[PDB]
């Protein structure tokens, strides 16, 4: 019946692994080949027999480069994605630049000779690492038609976030100095329509850094959201809905079910 | 003849190169069996033959966990060191604590058993991420036996460091908005004294996080500073005196020729 609908059923064995069920591979955009972004590495699943997948664009934060970032790409390409991790037109851009960047980066891939054959255009998702963060609720906002938005200790000034459409999840550091959840993460959350598919996780005890290296809780309501949102598919609301019985998470709100 | 010199004669590739030239493990110390610090992992060659290694011990920054740090472990410790990352007692332990801290984690290496017989527990060396570059100065400052100190993006109250007599290798970030360079880094370079050997490096366009993710530059000019003063190897002044080239360093001062 949902025809986009990847893999397996899952278990939570399955959304924590460092590598799912699919196979991946890995292309380079390089600066001189992007327009509108940085460059970039596209991690894609090799199996071409299960139909297109959705796309995932992922940005770090003020002077930081793809490798901040680079873990999420084939952990989260190997549950059935296509995932590029950008890199910026400069180190200074700001977050509403970087939003504009991941949209660019997303269009790119119906262009790339090695994955415009194994994406469906129309299910694309956005998320970040603070002021990519920042700008991944800045791309939402303006395209209405993007399947999911995941800031990562998002940073940005703005801190109204009404106007955004796409189901988006939250997730905070709960001891974050830099993008503190008080004034940036929760405000997010409050300020985002009160009826949008949403959720604010907050990670128990952890820094701003902790999106920079593996963290099996980020990855897991990633994939979780992502397979929900972008696939549309029902077999990952359980993971989502209500509040996960997870140490590692210090706080969790959501306009669940979904 | 050096009875410290370690691996074959150093090029710069030699010093960038992700992996040295010796093979290493590791063993966990939990939280449970660190006395004096939050627990950690040891990084150490398995090649014996050449001799014992110098220790190092590597502290994270305010609210954040050894994984924030961890990618310098087994760099470092492959270039011929025993080094531990370790975790802090609680995160929100302040620099002087930190210092104490390290400085507990390289005790413990005297009577760990996978690496006692591993180390020359009369060559030490502290590093540390922003506070944990604070706690480096400190635990230098509490121990002026260590041989080399290595604050990366470090922070403190404390701004004079005259009573340091641990070589010391300063590394700031330019665009850094929570140590900045003027009041933390260059701060301290200052006030060490002036007949120390020492260096202040500035990285070129980088936030205060940069050490916190691979960096090439961080990495090639840690493992020389550590040669140098750990294991007194002249062959790595040549990458110290006069000052790099990399475009990646925007600043550099230093008191060569050590």
């Amino acid at each position: 019946a949902n025809p986009y609908e990847r893999g397996p059923d899952p278990t939570e064995s399955s959304i924590e692994a460092v590598r799912g069920p699919f196979a991946v591979a890995q292309t380079t955009v390089s600066r001189l080949q992007a327009d509108g972004f940085g460059g970039g590495t596209i991690y894609y699943p090799t199996d071409t027999s299960q139909g297109t997948f959705g796309a995932v664009a992922i940005s770090p934060g003020f002077t930081a480069g793809q490798e901040s970032i680079a873990w999420l790409g084939p952990r989260i390409a190997s549950q059935g994605f296509v995932v590029i991790t950008i890199d910026t037109i400069t180190r200074l851009d700001q977050p509403d630049s970087r939003g504009r960047q991941l949209q660019a980066a997303l269009d790119h891939l119906r262009t790339n000779s090695v994955v415009r054959n194994r994406i469906d255009p129309n299910r694309m998702a956005v998320m970040g690492h603070s002021m990519g963060g920042g700008g991944a609720l800045s791309a939402a906002a303006n395209n209405t038609s993007l399947e999911a938005a995941i800031p990562l200790q998002g940073w940005h000034t703005r801190k109204n976030w009404s106007s955004v459409r796409t189901p988006t999840l939250v997730v905070g550091a709960q001891l974050d100095t830099i993008a503190p959840v008080s004034s940036h993460s929760e405000a997010f959350y409050n300020s985002l329509p009160s009826d949008l598919d949403k959720a604010y996780m907050e990670l128990r005890g952890a820094s701003h850094l902790v999106s920079n290296t593996p963290d099996t809780t980020t990855a897991k309501y990633s994939i979780a959201w992502l397979k929900r949102f972008v696939d549309d598919d029902l077999r990952y609301e359980q993971f989502l809905c209500p509040a996960p019985d997870d140490f590692a998470i210090s706080e969790y709100r959501s306009t669940c079910p979904f």
